[PDB]
Order: C-alpha cells, then structure tokens, then sequence
C-alpha cells in the first residue's frame, strides 16, 4: 500500500543554491532505492514537498526530513492513503526553483502560490493548536467528530491588571501582554500543552490526564520566568510589575467544532473550564500562585509537596490544592498596592 | 496612484463554462476602459483574481464584483498600495481555466495550489471575524498596532450548563450548544454587534457606545428566540431546557492581535470584559435575565423602563437592568427543574 503526503517549510536562514542541488541528489539517491518519488519546489524562502511510496518508506523519510536543519515552522498539509496511482511516477525527486521562472503564462500561477501560502502561514498562527495538530496529522479539522475527552484545563492572568491597563499608555500595555502571552505560549507548548485561545489578558491551555506533573511544571516555569524577568528589567519599565495566578482543573470537557455557518470554533466545554478559571482568580486570596483540584492532584506522580487549601465554592465546594514550590514570595495585597503606587505620577 | 488586490472565492454552483466565458468577455470590455489589468485563474471549485490600475477605478469594480452572485465567501488576501509597475500591462483580463492545463511540468504548481488554497479556506474558518475583516481591508494583522476603543462588551452563558452537561449525551450537547450560539451569534450580529469568542458555553461580544440600544435588545431577543424554542419542541428535547443570562458593560478596552510567532489571537484589554462577565453570573441572583452597568444606560437613547438593582461587589457598582428583562420564572426553580427532568 502507497501514501503521498505534502508540506510546508520555511527555509532555514539564506541557502544556497548548491546546497539545494545537495538536497536533489541525496534525494534523489535514496528515493530510488526507496522507491520513492515526488517533487520538491521552493519560492521566497519557503519549501513545498510532495512525497509518495509505501506507508512505511514515506514515514521513515518524513521522520527524518523533520529533523533537517536546513528548514523549520514545518507543517504537513495533506496526507492521501491508499493512493491507487503514483502522481509522479518519472520522478525520484524533481527539484523545481521556482524563483528562476520568468515565463509570463506562469507569472499568475507563481503569484498565487505565493500570495496564498504567505497567508496560510499567518492563519496558521491563530489557530488553535489541537487544529494544527490535526492538519499535521492528515485529518480535516473540520469533519472531526467532537470527543468527551479528559483534560487538565490550565488558566493564568496578570496579577492587578486592571491596574495595569488604567495607569499604563496602550502600546505600553500591548508590550507587557505580548511579552507574557509570549512566555506563557512557548513553555505550555515546550511541555507538550495545547493552547487553546487568549481571552483578555488570560491564556487557555489544556494537557492530557498523562501530563499532570507537565501541568504543574509549566505553571512554576512560568511563575519563575516573570520572577527573573522582574529583576532583569529597570524599574521604568512595566514588565518590572508582570506576576501571575495560574489555576489548573481536571475533567471531562467535550472538545471539537462548535458554532454556526455565521461563526465557528474549536471550544473546550466543561465544568472543568470554569473551575480552572475560578482557582485562577482565587490564587489573589491565597499565599500560593498556583491553585488546582484534586483531580488535577492525582494526576501527577512526582514527588511535590501537596498542600490543602481547603473547600471553596464555585459559582458543592471543591478541595483547592497547591505545592509548596508555588508559595509566594511576597504579600499580594502589598505588590497590588506596589503596583498601584510605581504608576502613580502624582 | 495605483493599487494592485488579490482575492479567493468560491464559485457559486451551477456556473457553467459559457457563463465563465461571459464573465471574461464584459470584464475585458470594461477592464480595458477603466485601464484595468489583471488575471482571472478557476480551479477546482474556486476563482482566484489579481487586479491592478488606478485606485478609485479598482475599488468601484471591486465593490461590483463583492455583489455578484456568481461566488461566494470571497477574501481578498492582499492589497499593494502605490505599485509602480503593473503585473499583467498587456492582460485586460486573462481568464485562465486551470482544470483544462495537463502540462506534466506545470502539474505539481497546480496541484500545490489547489492543496494550500483548500487548506487556508480551513483556516479561515477559525479566524476572529475581525482579523478576516483587517485582512480584506488589506491590513496586516501582524503589524497593526492595538487600540483604544470604547465598547459595550456582552457576555451571555447557559443557565445551569453544569447540569446539561452532567446529564446529556456529548452528541446531544453539542447540538444544543451549536443552537444557542447559532441563536446568539445570529442576533447580535443583526444588531451589528461582533461575537468576539465562545468561552465554553459562554458568548463574548462588543458593540460601539453608539450602539446601547442595540446591545439590550440584542439581549431581549436572545431571551425572547430561547423562550420561543422552548415551546416549540418537545419536553424529551433538551433545547427545551435552555435559557441564558446575559451581562452588559461599558468602558475603554485596548483591541487588537497580540501574541507571538507561535500563536496569535484577537483580544479585547480592560476592566470592562470581567464586569461584564461577573454581572452576567449575577443574574443568576437576580428577578432580571439582563444586568448591565450604569455607563450601559447612558448609551441609551430608547425609552427603556430602567430598574435599579442596588449596589453589587463584582468597590461596589449600581447594577441596572430594563423592565422587559423580567424573569417570569424563579430561578432556583428552574435550576431544579432541570435537574429534575434529566433525572
Ligand atoms: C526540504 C527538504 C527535502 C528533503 N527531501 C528529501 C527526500 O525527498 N529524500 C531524502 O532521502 N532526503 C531528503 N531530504 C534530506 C534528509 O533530511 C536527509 O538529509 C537525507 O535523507 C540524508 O540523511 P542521512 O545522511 O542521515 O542518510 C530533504 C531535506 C530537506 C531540507
Ligand atoms: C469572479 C468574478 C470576477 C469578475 N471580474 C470582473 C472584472 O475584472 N471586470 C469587470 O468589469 N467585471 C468583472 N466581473 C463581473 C462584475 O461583477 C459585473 O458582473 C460586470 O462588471 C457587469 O456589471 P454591470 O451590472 O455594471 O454591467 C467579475 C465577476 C466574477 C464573478
Ligand atoms: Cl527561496
Ligand atoms: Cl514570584
Ligand atoms: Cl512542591
Ligand atoms: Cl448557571
Ligand atoms: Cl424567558
Ligand atoms: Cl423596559
Ligand atoms: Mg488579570
């Protein structure tokens, strides 16, 4: 049985075009004793890659293609199974420059290309990730059917935003948020957490039931970065000011497409999305910056130092949980009032 | 000065290749009088057209072409301003039927083509309506710097969703959900407002301070179409159970696209989308199915019945609703009642 999946990628730095040939060759050396065929085309900076050949060729061959130097931000567009006819029987691996076409009748179809996977890529990047995930995996995300799945739901804010947002200019503000939207997303992701979206100045991820102490990680990575961020930066500058809550839950949430034809979206629902919420904003009541359910607890098979904060209500109370590395170093009501008195003028 | 755009569409159905042809004919006609230029490209289902010359000239006929009924969920991917040289001078408009081309050497272009141009029509299914619009109106969402605006934000979530999620199939709350928001997005965009995201079962939307009385009866016909549907299906129906609480505020938040190079999103900043979200829970409290804060009011100009509810903790904030948002119902009532029927 034969496969033929396509992809993207952004080539790495400037390459030369003798490197590329180096690319051709090898290619073209190993697709023949694999039998395998296919095309290579590149246009400003970007790789386009059709391979076919049997199941078990293509996926040794993509495995190492990922792990490639010369190229990144790869993503897999399509995979056909079962093809019945080889697209490009002729071709161990043709390489087309795309760049170097001059000629007028394809001037149209090269500017499309270009134009539209430019933009491509710029959609890709708010996309959840769970839909990425899925086009990467060949699977159109929107026939999935939606799952009741179990998730951790992960939530973090900024401590006395509002503060922040009434006191600071407005680029001030959309500096401060980015740089921790950019912290927050890079150590979910690097912990194998999906984000799922940002809500005001808040960040929605979920982990899997196997990804407990993963959970409990990010959130101290995160915790800890804006603490070295604080002292990194002079006191002029708002990211002096950056702390976080972070609360966690666990639960059955259904995941997939919802919405309408007028708007339609990847959503997580579930008790477990308020719940997370909640223990977000309840950390600014506790002497923790971390807050999470039971549930969340008997995921995690390290060795933290559980700590009970008691049952809360969420708007029937539920045991609140923390570890005792997410123990705050300081009063929260003294920095709300710090932060309040730096960005006084007066 | 001249402009050059960029669109995708989709090819309304029923469209023949005569009717192509025609379409070729008059823009060739009216291309060449309006020293137009451009390229006109079908494949698989879709249309993709460049377009260049003179500002005014290619906004007028751009403005034509959104009206035509001949395609469909159109976007244009990309304006260049003040282009120097033309893409296609000698090309009025050069229609191009890339299903016809079965040159073996131009194949892999085509199929790349037609493979990045269904999975970027994917993708757009999931943007912020708003980022779409930034890009049709040739904006780069990636660059465009945040602003300051002043919003009525809306937030409107299902009454004891716990519950229905509790006790209902996956396949049947999702129809249910799908309902709701299909509900709300549908009236608020009526209204002229922008749904912003779903959080959950939980709806988020804005609407400009110009717009007060759009926002509660956006809020009093969402209450009205629920109450409507459950009267119309049966009581083994779920949607029979569905009402919704829905919190209004008014303040300055900072919109725009923020994030990173490995995910962005569209978000509203500022204290008003948590009131708006606390007095939307407070309704669960409340004889009223809307609450909504006093810089709501004075957005009004309509004869509203306003109701003062008192001073709320969400330092505390006089909470308002109208006179039609009454509940005919007791909530806690309801609560159990759901809780009940899906015993
Ligand atoms: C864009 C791109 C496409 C590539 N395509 C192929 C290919 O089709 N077949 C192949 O054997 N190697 C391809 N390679 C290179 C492989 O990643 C790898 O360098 C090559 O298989 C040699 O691996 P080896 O020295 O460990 O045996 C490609 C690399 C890049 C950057
Ligand atoms: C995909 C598509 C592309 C079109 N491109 C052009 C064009 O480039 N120039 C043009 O005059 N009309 C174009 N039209 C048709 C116009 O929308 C309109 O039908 C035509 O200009 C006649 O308009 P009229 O009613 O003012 O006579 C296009 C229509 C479609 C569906
Ligand atoms: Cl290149
Ligand atoms: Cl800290
Ligand atoms: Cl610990
Ligand atoms: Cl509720
Ligand atoms: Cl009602
Ligand atoms: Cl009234
Ligand atoms: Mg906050």
């Amino acid at each position: 049985m034969m496969k033929r999946l396509v992809y993207i990628s952004k080539i790495s730095g400037h390459l030369s075009l003798e490197e590329i040939q180096r690319i051709g060759k090898v290619s073209i050396k190993n697709n023949q004793r694999d039998n395998i065929t296919g095309v290579l085309l590149y246009l400003q900076g970007l790789f386009f890659q059709i391979l076919e050949g049997e199941n078990e060729k293509v996926d040794k061959l993509y495995k190492k293609i990922l792990v490639d130097d010369r190229h990144t931000n790869i993503l897999c567009l399509k995979t056909e199974y079962d093809i019945t006819d080889r697209m490009f029987p002729n071709w161990a691996m043709k390489t087309i420059n795309l760049n170097e076409n001059s000629e007028l009748m394809i001037q149209p179809i090269k500017s499309l290309l270009q134009t539209i996977t430019q933009s491509h890529r710029v959609l890709e990047k708010y996309m959840p990730a769970r839909v990425i995930y899925l086009i990467n995996q060949g699977i159109n995300p929107l026939t999935v059917e939606p799952q009741l799945v179990e998730k951790i739901i992960f939530f973090s804010d900024i401590l006395a935003f509002s503060t922040l947002t009434e006191k600071l200019p407005v680029n001030e503000v959309v500096i401060l948020v980015n740089r921790y939207f950019s912290i927050c997303t890079r150590i979910i992701s690097a912990y194998g957490g999906e984000v799922t979206k940002f809500i005001g100045d808040c960040v929605m991820a979920s982990f899997t039931k196997e990804q407990g102490d993963a959970a409990i990680r990010t959130s101290l990575d995160i915790i800890s970065e804006l603490k070295q961020l604080r002292h990194h930066v002079e006191a002029t500058n708002p990211l002096h000011l950056l702390y976080t809550g972070i609360g966690l839950s666990y639960g059955h949430v259904i995941e997939g497409n919802m919405g309408s034809s007028l708007k339609m979206d990847h959503t997580l629902l579930g008790d477990a999305v308020n719940v997370a919420a909640r223990l977000e904003a309840l950390t600014r009541q506790l002497p923790y910056a971390l807050a999470f359910t039971a549930g969340v607890k008997k995921c995690c098979q390290a060795q933290w130092t559980f700590i009970n904060l008691g049952a809360h209500q969420v708007k029937e109370a539920i045991e609140v949980y923390t570890v005792n590395e997410a123990q705050k170093y300081y009063d929260t009501l003294q920095i709300t009032q710090l932060i309040r008195q730096t960005l006084e003028n007066d």
